[PDB]
């Protein structure tokens, strides 16, 4: 049914106002923001909000797609049918979010008045965020807000209760998203150990010893971070053959799901081999460097042939796919196996440089270029996986 | 008939684009516009395209308000019925004009750079807003600019034409408009005689001689400029006369446009007299408040008794309006009533004071304000006048 124009007024009010902030703000910060104060700290903290709002911007797109295409993804989430989020809602609800990050980060910029100087806007806007999230009033989408809470309790509870279509689904979204876990912890580390809370002004340049702690893995304060999702994950396979006892895909996905936890361990070991400087520290190179390899070559056999479904033995006229596909034009699929390929190597390598502490001044640069290309890895990942599953579910 | 939800979302873009724009318009105002410059000819400049812009949107408040309330605007206006453009659209071209004049106050406020210093932003909004008005394409509501050009054709050479009712509704329309007239007799003769335009700056001081030559009336066009639209009127108003031979409706309508031709010439006799110094010339004074009144008193009457139809002698229980009426509350009626009555005499100030030259200081401020205020007279007064029309043409 269409929607009311009320609704699209509003998503298209808040889209323009965040396009002409963010044209104001990349004027402001070229012109006005002089360079010789670091400003990296700035983009550490906003980025898990950005990457928040590019991904409830893409389920949007993502719906969108699913609703035309033909996919009964209502069944497949077990939504219920007579309340449930169209792509304007999301559209409207990430316009409203990116509006408060673009003028939280303005007012970062310019500091109109006040007599704390800049750090009470991060955490205004994460805490609005989060109260926003676990609002207990019936407004602004009670039930979706609900469900959503009642969705993340059981997935951060995995190996207890019993795993559905949802749970796995988020908890990959999760898996991706990492980069708002390792801020969040960042911010934390910044805030608690390093920030002069009594005192003025804010960040300064660091010359002192004790600066940079946050920057190092001092115990397991990065490395563990970095894992947890494929532990969630892990954890959450591992019950599903419990309860299942189906051995194929659930035990080999173990493998998979491990293949990460092997590839950070080694990452860790080889951060305080740097520190030691080992005479092996080098030949830990290769090792890192082969399970890089079986990371990668791991997961790519699985995201075409067990997650998407192709190559299939009866693809007949559709070269290099199944036999049954929903998409008009194979375009598509091709340019989605093509880029697969060459963003998941990128994806490691974030993740190997986001937790190893190595390029000490191009690390945090590699990290913001690649932290919005895995996103765009997942949004396209999202359909086919979807699609894979409504016909797997049509054939049988 | 719902809309498209693009349009919708057109409308939301622009507004919002448009908001975020007067904002930051605002703010450089006050902070970045230095006040050593003399900024009035911007003001006299902008003015039109402000004005054009307040009327269009309140021209789109008022077709939503008669197609919601009943008054059936397609049979009068003779329309197409199956062809009609909704309030929506009027609202994306008010927002469109809106956001170039904002650009181009905001490039006049700065000018980056260029080889002409600051001053050509002016003709290219105004020859943009001129190319869209006449663009022969058959695009971009191909069918309303063509009405529109076809009608102000009619309109400016009524003598001639037979006079139907969008003739001399656009006509009385037109009647509120002067100020675009005079703004544009300004520009020409500023960008003409006095501004240097192969030279820069365009801060020239004001205490010289030399300034304020198109803010003189020694030679006498801009009075024939002001009362250019109560001759239309009033020769319309003579032909329907002549075709129709019926003394009383249209010989009166046609005195009360032929007031003002006294009002414009004897404030225009007192200030030349002024400036003369002659002796008696406070007695030129004296005749032109008697004209003020039986000028005021007089469209009044046409206003509350002829064009809305109110004060009926056979109201019934609805005392001090007409017997049938459509619109809910009285409050609305008779705070119309009010404001009309209020602004009726400012409508005639500040065509004297326009048009005469008098409070050298003042003037052009007070110009300013009653400007926005007789269109808005205007707006409400399209309410009662076609809801008359059409009990008029349901009765008979």
């Amino acid at each position: 049914q269409p929607a009311p124009a009320w609704t699209t007024f509003r998503v298209g009010l808040f889209c323009g106002i965040f396009i002409v902030l963010n044209i104001t703000l990349v004027l402001a910060a070229v012109f006005k923001l002089e360079t010789d104060r670091s400003i990296w700290p700035l983009i550490r903290i906003y980025r898990g909000g950005f990457l928040l709002i590019e991904f409830l911007f893409l389920l949007g797109i993502n719906t969108y797609g699913w609703r035309q295409a033909g996919v009964n993804h209502v069944l497949i989430f077990e939504l219920n049918p007579r309340s449930n989020l169209s792509h304007q809602h999301l559209f409207e609800i990430a316009g409203f979010l990116g509006i408060l990050w673009c003028l939280s980060l303005l007012a970062c910029f310019f500091a109109p008045i006040s007599v704390i100087p800049t750090y009470v806007y991060p955490l205004a806007l994460y805490g609005f965020m989060v109260f926003f999230l676990i609002n207990p009033t019936k407004t602004f989408y009670y039930k979706s807000r609900f469900w959503l809470l009642k969705l993340l309790f059981r997935v951060f509870t995995a190996p207890f209760h019993k795993v559905g279509f949802a749970d796995f689904w988020l908890a990959d979204q999760l898996n991706s998203l990492s980069v708002i876990l390792m801020d969040l912890e960042y911010m934390i580390c910044f805030y608690s150990l390093e920030l002069k809370w009594d005192e003025s002004k804010g960040l300064l340049p660091n010359n002192s010893e004790e600066s940079g702690i946050c920057h190092k893995y001092t115990y397991g304060v990065r490395a563990i971070v970095q894992c947890i999702p494929a532990w969630l994950r892990f954890i959450q396979c591992l019950r599903r053959y419990r309860d299942t006892k189906r051995a194929f895909p659930h035990l080999v996905n173990a493998g998979k799901y491990s293949t990460t936890f092997f590839m950070v361990t080694f990452a860790a070991l080889y951060s305080t081999h740097k520190e030691r400087g080992h005479s092996d520290t080098m030949v830990f190179f290769y090792l890192w460097i082969v399970f890089y390899i079986i990371s990668s070559c791991y997961t790519l056999i699985w995201d075409l042939k067990m997650d998407w479904g192709l190559f299939d033995k009866n693809a007949g006229e559709n070269t290099f796919l199944r036999e049954e596909i929903v998409y008009p034009q194979k375009a598509y699929y091709y340019c989605a196996i093509i880029e697969d390929v060459i963003l998941r190597f990128a994806w490691t390598i974030q993740i190997s440089i986001t937790s190893t502490t190595l390029l000490p001044h191009s690390g945090d640069i590699i990290a913001t270029v690649f932290a919005p290309l895995e996103v765009f890895r997942r949004f396209v990942w999202n359909f086919f996986r979807l699609e894979n599953e409504h016909l797997n579910n049509c054939g049988e």
